């Protein structure tokens, strides 16, 4: 912890807000998804109410204040602000609401960090192809412009798209998020393409239209699992684990932070294999030469969201097999003496290695951890000393990264002010620094030991 370092906790519109059809709000895709049932969400839970944050925002403020956060990361509800997705119909109640969060945040001396989009397309926009249609690029840019215009007089730190990588894979490649149709090996790259251009244009709208007057900074956040060779000094695995990084992280960061084009490994591997089943073209779409000039250097800081490490081994696509992006000839798993809670294997030395990697691959950028954290399964909590130790270690290696490795880290943001709707997991996993009880109509917030113990770290 150097400089005037920022400590923050993130929330996300759909995961905490409720009021899904309150005050003019248009349906978003999770509204349609969770209302459909099937066993897509744990127990068919919805975010109709979630933490009730659209109604109990001062409760959130109280927690923020109690933590003494220097910053606070939340997202804007695209369909709360623009019910049909466009500026053709503006919801003043949505505007009043985010205006209040921001104003309250500034009067308590806390700096807002605003995600424009967090896995939550307006239903209207998804009906028109979602991130599969390039029509989306213009849609997002106009929405982004609207957000800068309305909130930018006093918001100076923006994340445009939250985890576009996790988004393209879960929404369109794996079919796990809405719109929930599988598409193994085509969906993800097809979305990723549009998410890259849409982020890119949105950045250029900000640089052109608001940056002079507003003086803020803008990027997008990326999910990074840090990867290690299953067996080390076993040569194949060594390059496999590197290649799997370029596939999940650099597929987005190379174009945006460097040179404006996909990584070379990626282009060759997908193309080659697309000859495969006799696709008439690669499944990695192509950036035009014009596009590359638009996309490059289109980020004001590097923003990662870290949670875990994995071990990776080589796995030849002996008999070509569809995409799953994995069929870039990798297989992943944990080293067997790691602690877990669902998907998050507690490997805190991973962020340090991840942070020098970023410094090494992206010319020493300013970095924010815009999400880091650990969940607990329904009952475990309050005196969550197990979990808090996990946090301690993570900060310990964070210290090492700044000191020994000289990484330009300026923000640590913890994933999560509140226990909330964790997508398919529903309320069955709890990443909050503050417990929330979803059974009483109030939605009371009580600190975890972590909450109290994170306040101290904010030295
Ligand atoms: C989640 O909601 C779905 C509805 O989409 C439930 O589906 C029902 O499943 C039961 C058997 O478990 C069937 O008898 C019903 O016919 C199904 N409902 C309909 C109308 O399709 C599902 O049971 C729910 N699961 C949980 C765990 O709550």
């Amino acid at each position: 912890f150097p400089a005037g370092f920022g400590w923050a906790a993130a929330t996300a519109a759909y995961q905490v807000e409720g009021g899904w059809d309150a005050d003019g709000k248009g349906p978003c895709v999770w509204d349609t998804f969770t209302h459909q049932g099937g066993e897509r969400v744990f127990k068919n839970q919805t975010g109709d109410v979630a933490c009730g944050s659209y109604t109990l925002w001062e409760e959130d403020l109280k927690c923020i204040k109690q933590l003494g956060l220097t910053h606070y990361r939340f997202s804007l509800s695209w369909s709360r602000l623009l019910p049909d997705g466009t500026t053709g119909f503006i919801n003043q109640k949505g505007i009043d609401y985010y205006n209040k969060i921001i104003d309250d945040l500034l009067k308590n001396g806390v700096t807002p960090i605003v995600t424009l989009y967090h896995f939550d397309l307006p239903q209207t926009l998804e009906d028109q192809g979602g991130w599969l249609s390039e029509a989306i690029i213009e849609s997002f840019d106009k929405y982004a412009q609207f957000c800068f215009s309305t909130f930018g007089d006093r918001v100076k730190q923006w994340i445009t798209i939250n985890e576009a990588n996790v988004l393209s894979v879960m929404s369109y490649d794996l079919g796990m998020f809405p719109p929930g149709i599988p598409h193994f090996g085509t969906g993800g790259y097809q979305a990723a393409h549009n998410l890259i251009k849409a982020h890119a244009r949105s950045w250029h709208s900000y640089d052109s239209l608001f940056r002079k007057k507003q003086k803020g900074m803008v990027s997008l956040s990326l999910f990074a699992v840090w990867l290690e060779p299953a067996d080390p000094n076993s040569v194949s695995d060594q390059e496999a684990a590197k290649r799997a990084i370029t596939f999940h992280l650099d597929l987005f960061a190379k174009p945006i932070f460097i040179d404006g084009d996909y990584p070379e490994v990626v282009k060759s591997q997908i193309a080659s294999m697309s000859q495969k089943q006799g696709y008439p073209s690669s499944r990695l779409p192509e950036f035009t030469e014009e596009e590359k000039k638009m996309i490059k250097g289109t980020a004001d800081f590097f923003a990662v969201q870290y949670y875990t490490t994995r071990l990776i081994k080589y796995q030849e696509n002996k008999k070509g097999e569809l995409g799953i992006l994995q069929d870039a000839e990798i297989e992943f798993f944990p080293d067997p003496s790691w602690i877990n809670v669902d998907w998050i294997y507690v490997v805190p030395w991973g962020v340090c290695k991840l942070l020098k990697y970023i410094k090494d691959t992206y010319n020493n950028p300013v970095i924010y951890i815009t999400e880091n954290g650990f969940p607990q399964s329904d009952p475990a909590p309050l005196d969550d000393t197990q979990r808090w130790e996990y946090f301690r270690q993570t900060f310990q290696e964070l210290f090492k990264a700044i000191q020994l490795d000289k990484v330009n880290l300026q923000v640590y943001c913890a994933w999560s002010l509140l226990d909330n709707f964790e997508w398919n997991q529903g309320y069955s996993s709890r990443f909050g620094l503050f417990h929330v009880d979803f059974e009483d109509p109030a939605r009371p917030r009580v600190p975890y030991t972590s909450a109290k113990e994170y306040a101290k770290i904010i030295r």
